[PDB]
């Protein structure tokens, strides 16, 4: 069986309840995981040995928490204490573990399922073409030897809008923000890099990225996590928002991809 499940963030119990409640089994499931595996919960060290220790048993694509948390390791951005990631950065296998989590990909694809997942989403701006090349742009960026030359200067909220012919800098942060940052749009597509808020509570004419059709949402479902405010609803068909804010005192949300079937494991705070 098929397994996803949304921002785990740290919550280690929780997921390893939800798990055991779908009897997950390595060999013969298979666990997509959203990102953002890191940060807020108590838990993003023995969370990190865990998704690490599953092997091709787990399909993951990186999240912002997770870059910044790369970034912190390399000494680029400072360490928030309400992050509580010291146990992770101080523990004898750190070097390992982040090594291990800069090389996952950004972006998966199962085409006998017709499923794409990333962790904010597919910019309606992108085909599945282009979104694969963006992904192997950015992902041969963090697996090099200069990945803190990278996460430096992906900080920062423009170029929105997508264009082929965007080089450079701002290009890898177009790139990057469109798959771990992305909420809303513009009608025109253009990301909107300030509202959080659920699309409800948004100010016109922003809409939800997954709102304006976009070549791959036309031929793929995708599954993403990233945008708790949403609640996992107000989604259209075909479109699988899997974080119900765990780490918030929400629920850790898993989705069986063969029959759809939903399982929840409250939060432990
Ligand atoms: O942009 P960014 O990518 O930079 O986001 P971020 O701040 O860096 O952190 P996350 O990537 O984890 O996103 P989030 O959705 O978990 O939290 C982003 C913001 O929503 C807030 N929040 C979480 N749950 C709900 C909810 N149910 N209703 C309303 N607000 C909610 C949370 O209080 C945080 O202030
Ligand atoms: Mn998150
Ligand atoms: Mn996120």
């Amino acid at each position: 069986a098929t397994y996803l499940i949304g921002d785990v963030h740290g919550c280690y119990d929780e997921l390893i309840a939800l798990l055991h409640k779908v009897e997950f089994t390595p060999g013969k499931d298979t666990l997509w995981l959203t990102g953002d595996l890191v940060a807020r919960g108590p838990g993003s060290l023995d969370v990190l040995r865990y998704v690490k220790s599953l092997g091709d048993s787990v399909r993951l694509v990186l999240g912002n928490h997770d870059l910044h948390l790369l970034a912190v390791f390399a000494g680029i951005s400072r360490n928030k204490p309400k992050d509580r990631l010291t146990p992770l950065l101080e523990a004898p296998d750190a070097d390992e573990l982040l090594n291990w989590l800069r090389r996952q990909p950004l972006l998966q694809i199962d085409e006998e399922k017709k499923l794409v997942m990333a962790h904010a989403g597919i910019t309606p701006q992108w085909d599945l073409q282009t979104a694969k090349e963006c992904a192997r742009d950015v992902e041969a960026v963090l697996s090099s030897d200069s990945y803190p030359f990278f996460l430096d200067a992906m900080y920062g909220d423009m170029p929105n809008n997508w264009s082929p012919e965007l080089r450079g800098l701002g290009r890898l942060r177009f790139i990057t923000n469109a798959f771990t940052r992305m909420r809303f749009c513009f009608p025109n597509g253009q990301l909107d890099m300030y509202s959080k808020e659920s699309p409800e509570e948004a100010p016109a004419p922003l809409k939800p990225w997954f709102a304006i059709p976009g070549p791959v949402a036309e031929e793929y479902s995708i599954a993403f996590g990233h945008w708790a405010s949403l609640e996992g609803k107000g989604t259209p068909e075909g479109i699988y928002a899997l974080d119900t804010g765990c780490c918030w005192g929400g629920t850790l949300t898993c989705l069986r991809w063969e029959d759809k079937q939903y399982f929840v494991q409250p939060s432990n705070r």
